[PDB]
């Protein structure tokens, strides 16, 4: 496995840094997607699975999934997400 960190992304012309979030079932929330010829993509760093632990330096805990999703979306230029990297199993 990669490390846990962080990767500050620019945003491309269409504000978006290319990834899907997801999670939030019945608090963690997650990257679900990461889509070609984005940001995330080109950088490589973070992956489908990666659990996100915070946007620009602060915790989410407590956020909804909606809430960070809008965060991240609102920020000029580029933004850091701090990720967690965790194991999986193949069946």
């Amino acid at each position: 496995s990669m490390v846990p960190g962080k990767v500050t992304l620019q945003k491309d012309a269409q504000n978006l840094i290319g990834i899907s979030i997801g999670g939030g079932a019945q608090p963690c929330l997650y990257i679900v997607q990461v889509f070609d010829n984005t940001p995330a993509a080109l950088d490589g760093t973070v992956a489908a699975g990666d659990e996100i632990t915070g946007v620009n330096g602060r915790s989410i805990k407590g956020k909804t999934k909606v809430e960070v999703a809008k965060m991240i979306q609102e920020v000029k230029g580029e933004v850091t997400i701090h990720y967690n990297k965790l194991q999986y199993y193949k069946v």
